[PDB]
């Protein structure tokens, strides 16, 4: 209990705001909020709030449902960017049912039911770490975006400088000012491309912190002129953006992945939590990476997993282990999005995973030999598997797997499958000016 | 023997011509040719013509091979648009290996092989009748193709009208200056798409008639400021463009589909053909169906074949039996599109058709219900089946049955297979304006 309802009115009162989001996420990842006065708040905190329930099944909505708002408490936080007409102030807001019971298609009450899963099978917490890159597109003069990039930067460089401007610097100040956690960020090394990296906490306080991070950065790349994209791949030949998720795994006596009589200074339910996630991975590839575009940046290289194997020297897998140990012990997972909604992906992680323990299996052997180049009998010859190259396969391997159906309940599993056949289709019949350029004049 | 050598001589002296174009068709279908003088006519028919053999390997191309370009006498035509300053003429020439054989990679070489097949069989001929559709779009002030078609007209519209212009009357006035047989043309459901129908004559002479129509469909648009188009599916949401072939075997006594005892007043061969033909349709799809562009024509509706029946009432099938009897009996098959290798098509055809003959295989019923309707389950509870929906699928179909490698041989099949791969890998790494303008801003 961070705050009490006395707490939030008193900071109501003494920051003196005057306008409240209560904000959520759908099924496909867009924030989404109602907007009350401040005079209203008290309405709010005895969670009698009704809203069309129909919004977070997103476009596939057929029927209006009322549905109540409850708020989070711990979530209350008061945005500096707001003048002085008043201030504003967020709370993400759980979905319930008007009966009093959680709905099943918010991904929050699916993530805090497998929580609940791990923590009567005997674990304490899920920490999670997520490094996220975005990018930033100069706009045009009627405010849209444009393809140019502001600054040709590289990796780990020196780009934006300084005096003025350098929207990663004021990015990461006001996230400070605000009361996040930011251990690191830098230039990626695609031009115009900044990771910002965060600290260890909570799996629910990842989403919230990950869903209030792209808000904030969308809000201040727009003040500065430019266009902030989570976009994995905005360009061809250029490299895309990656949400690499740093998760640990946390009991009673402390940190459960770690164990320095065992081999690689991991404990068995490390090896567990790895063998469940090389198994499932090709399951949950489509919850990971639920775009179109996603895809298209799993592609073959040296820095794209699109492989099933797991190391921590050779790097470049689709699992990696980084070499710190003790608290800090954890096993990174390369192959999610920006675009992925977070809620989804560490809940069919966090199945999988588990799963993994519950059935003790032994992980695949590691791979340190620069798994890019050996050739397709050698690659067969190993356990080595390629992740699935289109949005359609990953589709058929979600309705073909039953672990990650449970880890997302039913009413997520049949609206997401819904949406994405849908956005698929519309794909497959469009026509593009690849098509044009390249048969108009050859045939 | 329709000409001679001293025919070819006598006409090249009295029309007077003055430059020889000796043509040939590659894997890709490209109208391909050598251009030599006529003072050289004389080393053309002692057929002693080197090239460089790797042109016809398309661009995967590798090893340069000289081989010989064994001309065709029977395919002797003098063009008419070619002023004052000496004529031009066409004959299509055989590719040979320099050791006086075939060569294996030849597409007509493979067509003759499979009409030899055929003939030891114990038919005569494999007549063919074409109906390809085509679209023509303005010119740009830089003699570059735009989006615009020239005329809104409609299905069987008098769109061009009169008084000059109106391109499809021109072309079908040369065509048949040029001593082609033009049975009819019209105007397609489609604005600026329209169609002209061939008679009925032997499958190499087909091919020959299908090049020579698109080449002289290609010139005299150019020469009018317009640019014809056999891409299938130019524009969305706009009908695409199909090659519907209405095929025939012949036999000693006269046809072979023609029975008045049998049911339809049809012969059992014609339903051992209809039973080869349906039963390796989805082996065949990517040869009738050669680009990406091809499949999003074949799309789900009234008019776009995706589904695996035959039928002669109710129309729009895969496989339809025109209404026509007797001599003119046959069978048409819809899904070919004018992007594809006249050669390749019937090859595979031929094959499978002859394959359902020698099998002895018992078409299925006829459907009439309007296949288009009906659910998932009643489709499924009938024999009907789609069609591979992308040229993946179609090359995975390809490589899987063994009757089609058969008809198309083993060379040809290897770099059909390894230019549609490439082909294939080429589109999906790319990024399309549409994932921009449905992920960027949203995500
Ligand atoms: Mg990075
Ligand atoms: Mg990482
Ligand atoms: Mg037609
Ligand atoms: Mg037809």
């Amino acid at each position: 209990a961070k705050y009490t309802k006395e707490d939030i009115f008193r900071f109501a009162d003494e920051q003196n705001v005057k306008f409240i989001r209560l904000q959520f996420t759908d099924i496909l990842g867009i924030i989404k909020n109602v907007e009350i006065p401040v005079s209203q708040l008290k309405k709010a905190l005895d969670n009698k709030i009704m809203f069309d329930g129909s919004s977070i099944e997103g476009f596939v909505r057929i029927e209006e449902s009322d549905m109540y708002l409850f708020p989070d408490l711990d979530t209350w936080v008061v945005f500096p960017w707001t003048a002085e007409k008043g201030k504003v102030a967020r709370m993400i807001c759980d979905i319930y049912n008007p009966d009093m019971t959680p709905f099943a298609g918010d991904p929050r009450a699916n993530l805090k039911r497998v929580l609940k899963e791990m923590e009567e099978l005997g674990f304490t917490e899920f920490n999670l770490g997520p490094e996220p890159e975005f990018f930033l597109f100069k706009l045009d003069e009627n405010r849209r975006p444009t393809l140019e990039l502001n600054d040709s930067g590289g990796y780990f460089d020196l780009a934006p400088t300084d005096l003025g401007e350098n929207c990663r610097r004021d990015i990461v100040l006001e996230l400070e000012e605000m009361g996040f956690e930011i251990e690191a960020s830098h230039h990626e090394v695609a031009p115009g491309q900044h990771e910002i990296d965060f600290k260890y906490e909570d799996a629910i306080t990842a989403c919230d912190s990950i869903q209030t991070f792209k808000l904030v950065v969308k809000t201040i790349a727009r003040k500065h002129g430019l266009h902030a994209t989570f976009m994995p791949k905005p360009l061809f030949g250029v490299n895309g953006s990656g949400m690499h998720f740093n998760m640990s795994l946390f009991n009673e006596k402390g940190n459960a992945f770690f164990d320095e009589s065992g081999e690689l200074e991991l404990s068995q339910t490390a090896y567990h939590f790895l063998a469940g996630m090389l198994k499932h991975a090709r399951g949950y590839t489509a919850v990971t990476n639920p775009t179109i575009n996603s895809f298209k940046r799993l592609v073959p290289g040296y820095e794209a997993p699109c492989y099933i194997a797991w190391s921590g020297k050779n790097r470049s897998p689709l699992v990696r282990v980084p070499s710190s140990r003790g608290l800090s012990t954890r096993l990174e997972l390369r192959s999610v999005d920006p675009s992925a909604n977070p809620y989804l992906a560490m809940a069919v992680l966090l199945k999988a995973g588990l799963s993994g323990i519950k059935d003790e299996l032994t992980p695949p052997a590691p791979v340190d030999r620069n798994i890019y180049g050996m050739n397709e009998e050698e690659r067969e010859a190993t356990g080595i598997y390629d992740l699935p190259e289109s949005l359609g396969h990953a589709l058929i391997e979600l309705e073909k797997n039953e672990i990650i159906k449970d880890g997302l309940g039913e009413h997520i599993f049949e609206h997401f499958i819904e949406a994405k056949t849908i956005e698929c289709d519309m794909f497959r019949t469009a026509v593009h000016p690849w098509e044009r350029e390249q048969y108009l004049e050859i045939y």
